């Protein structure tokens, strides 16, 4: 329930019943037999893992310095890491029993990997999604739509991604004998960050045996972009014990933290307690969830998961930020040097494992985690760049 | 060069040395232990291959009939087959010492990959595209700008593909030395039928493997949507000599046969030179206007070894409408949470059809040459 001091469940009575069904029904499946058999064959056969783990070359001898390394979560069915996490928790769902899927949604990447799942497994999905974000991503909402699900506007609040989450906490009270909130980050109360960064560790688990195949060792730093912090956590997890191992998460700096226009909440926040989790997060003199700005929509959530705020704490990661136009830089950069065209999230950690490559010598490693494809970013780039 | 009375290599006698030059490089390099290195190098960690072989179970149970599994070209790196091809020439023209890459497109699709490719090999990309087309691929056109390509507009005639067709010709012929033409399907003189095949047989020869692995049996049925045919040859070529296994290639119906409205070169075109070849091709005998809602398929000819497989009657050849495809595109979507390529989209319509009628311990494969991410706005329009 709690990393160090952060997590916990801070809910309502309400919640407690369906949470501690699912955390007794997650101890018993997450190792059962029948239940990682049917795990692996959709991750497999449905989602395309294993992803690649690939040697950015050209990059790396422009820059001159360690070897850039991409963990390829970009390939993953639906363009995103969150698939691992979607298909997860939809057949945990499954397996429970449960007939529907409810899932918060912002840049709208969780919610059509949530109806994705849920169409694969023959679930009802409803997706909770503040109205401002229903607005900014038509695309996202009509790749839902066209996938199955219901998308439910969300007119209480600040009518975004916070909103969206505290109205799919109330349907779900009401509706979690046959409903599952299926969370898309490391997140809200336990048991969601465990479950959800042990649904995400595959990606760690994959990219230390491909490292370790490729180049005969460890690498020296494992670069992730942090959002909620699930693809970073998926990634760092495997390597915790791994003391040589350089972690290092990557915020949204936005216009630049002087500016007020971000959204980094470890570098910049303050600890609070939203959405049943003890954490850091933005928040204004008030004590209110403050306004956050990304170029990176999935970048935008003014919190982030208490197993980062532990790893921050006690040292065992460092978490820094890139700005706007760095992130847009290393967008560009990627996709003529590569031919990887980046989500503008994973390009925030792209953008600093640039910088940290410059100062490293060339026998160094850097695994830079490519939590997804470009695509869905491309309408917000040919606006802002050209 | 020839497929029985299809292939061969109509082109003028200054292309000749080029051409030359290029199938002796080829044979060279298809065997060659340092290609493959780094062929297969790319296919895996830049590609993503082995792209996987998947059991749609609930489109499957609700038609009732036939076992239907989907190989995954959605999931390569790109979103569609043609990354195969692009990576292959592209890494043959680097072997052959070429610096610069051209090609030809009318959706968009083969320009992308061809400038992913040229990116990854550090090569210079100009890519032709008719004036009409590139208004009507605006997202394509900035992926391929994005990648570090050069997008020439061509505005002569019509401003579409053929126009585009007949400008990369010309530019070849002046520029050949240091420049290699990346033709993106099954198509143009010989060498190009051959090789972009080889290139594509990897599809083939994986979903053989994962077949006799998930079903301990070859398919009964392999359907796949043909444009030019590179994809359809792709997984087809592997199974051309197993008896038993039935290929079925779908060609754009459009708004219908009798419409006039089609790219169905097989089903409904007449045999004649073009882009260098000898095959079936769309025409009045100029070129005629071809439509489909999938712009893949929109290419006026089809590759001579689908000609040859027809004459033959190796693989049957059918057509579905631009209705059907659709209905299918919101099908796979609901019912297996794949939003499938407009273009596949023909070959999953045609398989239900065909699944329906089959008996549940038969096994249809479908290939699924891409996804559909880049359709949305075509989609979103005509919904
Ligand atoms: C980043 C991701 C997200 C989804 N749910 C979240 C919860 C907390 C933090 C982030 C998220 C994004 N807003 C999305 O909906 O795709
Ligand atoms: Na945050
Ligand atoms: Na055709």
């Amino acid at each position: 329930m709690w990393f160090g001091e952060f997590g916990g469940q801070y809910v309502p009575e309400t919640l407690i019943e369906p949470l501690k069904e699912l955390e007794k029904a997650y101890k018993r499946f997450k190792d059962d037999e029948e239940f990682n058999r049917q795990l692996n064959y959709y991750l497999k056969t449905w989602a395309g893992r294993p992803t690649p783990l690939y040697y950015a070359k050209r990059l790396t001898e422009k820059i001159g310095g360690a070897k850039i390394y991409l963990k390829r979560e970009d390939l993953v069915h639906g363009g995103a890491h969150k698939t691992n996490n979607a298909i997860g928790q939809a057949l945990l769902a499954k397996f429970m029993g449960k007939t529907r899927l409810i899932a918060e949604t912002g840049a709208g990447q969780h919610g059509v990997a949530t109806a994705m799942a849920g169409a694969l497994l023959g679930m009802k999905v409803d997706i909770y999604m503040g109205a401002e974000d229903v607005e900014r991503q038509k695309m996202n909402v009509f790749r839902m739509k066209l996938l199955g699900a219901n998308v439910i506007p969300v007119n209480s609040g600040s009518r975004t991604l916070k909103d969206a989450i505290n109205e799919a906490l109330r349907d779900w009270v009401a509706t979690f004998e046959y409903t599952h909130y299926l969370i898309g980050s490391v997140v809200g109360p336990h048991p969601y960050p465990t479950i959800v960064r042990d649904f995400q560790s595959v990606i760690g688990r994959e990219a230390k045996a491909q490292i370790l195949e490729a180049e005969g060792q460890l690498p020296d730093v494992i670069v992730a972009c942090v959002g909620g912090g699930s693809n970073a956590m998926g990634i760092f997890y495997p390597f915790v014990n791994d003391k040589k191992v350089k972690l290092v998460g990557v915020e949204a700096g936005g216009k630049g933290l002087e500016s007020g226009k971000h959204s980094a909440s470890l570098n910049a926040g303050q600890v609070g307690v939203f959405h049943g989790m003890l954490s850091y997060f933005l928040q204004d003199e008030e004590g209110q969830i403050k306004p956050t700005h990304s170029i990176a929509p999935g970048l935008d959530y003014p919190g982030v998961g208490p197993e980062h705020a532990y790893l921050k704490k006690i040292q065992r990661a460092e978490y820094v930020t890139v700005t706007d136009e760095e992130a847009l830089k290393a967008f560009h950069e990627l996709s003529r040097t590569e031919g990887i065209i980046p989500a503008l999230e994973s390009a925030h950690a792209v953008a600093y494992a640039m910088k940290l490559a410059k100062e490293m010598s060339r026998d160094e490693i850097i695994i830079v985690n490519l939590s997804g494809r470009g695509d869905k970013d491309l309408d917000i780039v040919l606006k802002v760049s050209g």
